[PDB]
């Protein structure tokens, strides 16, 4: 896989961000994770985490997987990186997202994220208490 440039337009919630990609605005949905909705427990803490990560980054990048690039809602599906650090992994590592929506052909970083979830769970973090 490989990283392509994008700029933050707006952080939306824990697992969705509006980015400008190849010069067009697009909502991106973070592969392989599930943050709570904003109205759910740790929903607000998830939104804040992603909003800070992406807004503070000097450099946002998107990395598509080997399968479907847009979901049925026209959202882009990608691994999202902020100054080289994967948002999707960081959310799981802090127990602000569960590993979820693992579809075949779009699951390159599954076990890296599962490894992060296991640590979060061992540490009894946020979602895991
Ligand atoms: C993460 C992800 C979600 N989706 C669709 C499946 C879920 O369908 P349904 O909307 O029919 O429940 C929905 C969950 O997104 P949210 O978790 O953002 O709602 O998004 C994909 O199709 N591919 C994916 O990789
Ligand atoms: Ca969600």
């Amino acid at each position: 896989l490989h990283k392509e440039p994008a700029t933050l337009i707006k952080a939306i919630d824990g697992d969705t961000v509006k980015l400008m990609y190849k010069g067009q605005p697009m909502t991106f949905r973070a592969l392989l994770v599930d943050t709570p909705e904003f109205n759910e427990k740790y929903g607000p803490e998830a939104s804040a985490f992603t909003k800070k990560m992406t807004e503070n980054a000097k450099k946002i990048e998107v990395e598509f997987d080997k399968g479907q690039r847009t979901d049925k809602y026209g959202r882009g599906l990608a691994y999202i990186y902020a100054d080289g650090k994967m948002t999707n992994e960081a959310l799981v590592r802090q127990g602000l997202a569960k590993v979820a929506y693992v579809y075949k052909g779009n699951n390159t970083h599954e076990q890296l994220l599962r490894k992060a979830e296991a640590q979060a769970k061992k540490e009894k973090l946020n979602i895991w208490s």
